[PDB]
């Protein structure tokens, strides 16, 4: 048994809501450990069910309990709740707020406006996605934890719909994220929140490009260099000024010389303000 300290205060597995298996069902697979729709009894409260593999190393195991541990001591409207775990059967369950809009990245890539669906995004949606993930963010950088992976495709949204509310949802050399992270990384290896800074300012590019892999013709060693020596991703089609603006100081090679979240809110919030901005036509991708 293994502990976990986040603000401040200790916990261990035996901390965590057990949920008896017998209230819990499975409903429809989503993703591939691999993961569920499912409900809880007491109506039925609705869920995620994440699972490990009853074949697993010792590793594997400790790493799903940690992993639970951390989840659960989140407490922030735009971090995936943790509902509960079922540990004492298996396979083990971490049980999670359901996300029925998917992951970010993949919402993009399919909202994208087309002849079919002209207006089905507005900048608006794209300002409100990105205010929910430095939210997030700022609750992470206030509670000194390191994400170290902030990328379109780690944040879930509720609905498709509007309304939607973006989360940061999942954890995330060759699998080493080099696209999302600042020199400071490979260089020295340190982690900070600017850290997080950075990888926002790529995950803004994500969000503006409407789902495109950040430094389109580019290895991981390529943009490595590139990065390395000043060089930085154009502005997204049709991105305006202030946003890009936005993404440009959260990548200044000097991590004092970044933001912190409070201060991307607050130029979030000005962009989310300027009609330029907010009326600026998304491009159609012609299909
Ligand atoms: C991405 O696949 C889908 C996910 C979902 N919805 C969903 N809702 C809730 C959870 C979930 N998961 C699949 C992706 C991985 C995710 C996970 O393990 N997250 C870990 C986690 C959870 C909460 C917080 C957290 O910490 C932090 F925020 F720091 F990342 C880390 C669990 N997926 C829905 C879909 O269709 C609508 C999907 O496409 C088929």
């Amino acid at each position: 048994n293994p502990n976990y300290s986040f603000a401040g205060k200790t916990s261990s597995i035996s901390d965590l809501k057990e949920v008896p298996r017998k209230n819990i069902t499975l409903i429809r697979g989503l993703g591939h450990g691999e993961v569920y729709e499912g409900q809880v009894s007491g109506s039925p409260l609705q869920v995620a069910v994440k699972t490990l593999p009853e074949v697993c190393s010792e590793q594997d195991e400790l790493d799903f309990l940690m992993e639970a541990l951390i989840i659960s001591k989140f407490n922030h409207q735009n971090i995936v709740r943790c509902i509960g775990v079922s540990l004492q059967s298996l396979p083990r369950f971490i049980l999670l707020e359901l996300m029925a809009g998917g992951d970010l990245k993949s919402f993009l890539r399919e909202t994208r406006p087309r002849p079919s669906q002209p207006s089905s995004l507005a900048m608006l949606d794209l300002l409100h996605v990105a205010r929910d993930i430095a939210c997030g963010c700022q609750y992470l950088e206030e509670n000194h934890f390191i994400h170290r992976d902030i990328a379109a495709r780690n944040c879930l949204l509720t609905c498709p719909g509007p309304g939607r509310v973006a989360k940061i949802g999942d954890f995330g050399c060759a699998m080493l994220p080099v696209k999302w992270m600042p020199p400071e990384a490979f260089m020295e290896g340190i982690f900070t929140s600017k850290t997080d800074t950075w990888s926002f300012g790529v995950l803004l590019w994500e969000i503006f490009s409407l789902g495109y892999m950040p430094y389109p013709s580019k290895s991981n060693q390529e943009v490595l260099e590139f990065v390395t020596s000043g060089g930085r991703m154009d502005p997204p089609k049709n991105c305006p000024g202030p946003v890009y603006r936005i993404m440009t100081q959260c990548w200044q090679h000097q991590p004092e010389d970044r933001p912190n979240f409070a201060i991307i809110l607050e130029r979030i919030e000005y962009c989310t303000q300027d009609p330029d901005v907010i009326n600026t036509a998304l491009p159609i991708e012609y299909g």
